[PDB]
């Protein structure tokens, strides 16, 4: 819903009377099909003068603080990826402080790509005051659990150790045995664990054809703390989608209950898209088994 | 000095046997004249396999941690601007830890623009182990002072308030009175103070034509702490250079001695370039007057 009022042609989305969403305001030979930085600057200067903050939720692009009168905060969110809960808490904290300055402070939120990052961090603010991928949905769920239970603060810090990964309904995906997935565990932009199933060196494969599980014994698993990314790379032509991976996870280990995490086919970032509902059947899922150090 | 060895055409600079400087590795429709991300990844994978870390000193653009096998740290340095001393200490600690991890570990350093930020942050490591604008030079000097006196730590935290700004040898620059400069004080991407001399509202102008001084009473100046940037905006057609401003500063308030900071014509970001040595004469300068709260 482009903002076509008052002679404007920006890709804005006036989500709430005090919260504005838009796309990345670009400069140079990129204003033809995207927002021009100066035009949107003028738009939000003639509407709210010295009463806006521009949240640039881009870990990959930034323009200058000076354009928006040096009121710009950058949240390092990767495309199709979630922010850390510390990032979400700091985000909502600075937003609440901004709205406490006076009654007519608005906020502009954008990201370079689609309304995944801006959607996530506008819905997060929406439910704090009251998305594309299911990782963002589950992170909004994490933030609501924090908001209503562990009041606007970090959960009880749990350091968990992952011990095995169970894959449900593997008949159809992969070569046929499940020994093609590649594991990558990322914590704070750091690859803390990787393994390849075909070589079977850092992990072992124990396929049980009775229940269609190819549970992989994940020896000496990392003691993950905080937000974790687990992507599954494959070498058998799986339908790679977002961020060039068959499917990836994003979760906070402080929210895991009873040291078990199962992600249904629908959560499972990338299989959730309906266009690939033929290699991942309805019962497809990945179960993560945890341990307490 | 581009790296033409081993069939490569990269814009590298092998500064030391274990430190590498290069330009930003770009992707998309930019590899025609800039560094291709995949090509540089291949170069530093076949040269240093799993024994390097790439430092991205760009506050305006980043690509993805995944390309360099999730060994990438971003330092938020603005173009034609200096890093914070906390950032410099964190970077130097990171480099020291990386080199202590193994005897083969290398570092790759780049920035999007010219070799100002990469030059700054490579000379900082060069002086710790053993530059475009002069503020980067003064910050390398700040780091050498910290390294050799207040050993590799911050100096005694000093917070001071600017009481007035003295402009030396103004006969020729500006309208002829000095009532065209505009002040902008930026601390941690925050416009903490601004003023316009022509209106004479936030500051008062006291032109002392006897000594060619237009010292401006900076009433109720900010209580600055840490790293401060001071840009001088003008509306009399000054030869705007870097950052689109007549001249700006970048100074740490902890390093001020005797509560005074005079900036000679040579330091004075933008007057430093000899092409403008006709409106800023040899005695041009700015003096920062401080007061202890």
């Amino acid at each position: 819903r482009r903002y076509q009022k008052d002679g404007f042609d920006l890709d804005l989305t006036y989500v709430t009377e005090r919260v504005i969403a838009m796309s990345f305001p670009s400069s140079g030979k990129q204003a033809l099909y995207r927002n021009p930085i100066r035009e949107v600057v003028r738009f939000l200067d003639t509407k709210h003068m010295d009463h806006y903050k521009v949240f640039n939720l881009c870990s990959e692009k930034g323009y200058d603080p000076k354009f928006f009168h040096y009121r710009v905060e950058r949240v390092m969110i990767d495309d199709h990826n979630v922010p850390s809960l510390d990032d979400m808490l700091r985000y909502t904290a600075c937003v609440r402080d901004w709205m406490a300055a006076d009654s007519r402070n608005v906020i502009a939120i954008h990201s370079k790509g689609g309304k995944g990052r801006t959607g996530t961090m506008v819905c997060t603010w929406l439910i704090d005051s009251d998305v594309e991928t299911p990782s963002q949905s589950r992170y909004v769920g994490y933030y609501e659990i924090m908001k209503n239970q562990y009041n606007r603060q970090l959960p009880p810090r749990k350091s968990l150790k992952i011990k095995s990964i169970r894959i449900h309904s593997i008949a159809g995906v992969g070569k046929g045995n499940g020994s093609d997935l590649k594991l990558k565990i990322i914590v704070k932009h750091e690859l803390v664990f990787q393994c390849v199933c075909a070589k079977q060196h850092n992990c072992t494969v124990f396929p049980d054809t009775g229940s269609n599980a190819v549970v992989i014994s994940l020896q000496d698993g990392p003691i993950v703390t905080g937000d974790v990314k687990v992507m599954f790379e494959s070498s058998a032509g799986l339908p790679k989608g977002y961020e060039d991976c068959p499917f990836y996870f994003w979760f906070n280990t402080s929210f895991v209950e009873n040291y078990r995490l199962f992600l249904s086919r629908e959560e499972l970032d990338n299989p959730h898209k309906p266009k690939t509902w033929d290699i991942y059947k309805e019962d497809f899922g990945v179960t993560l088994s945890f341990t307490e150090p």
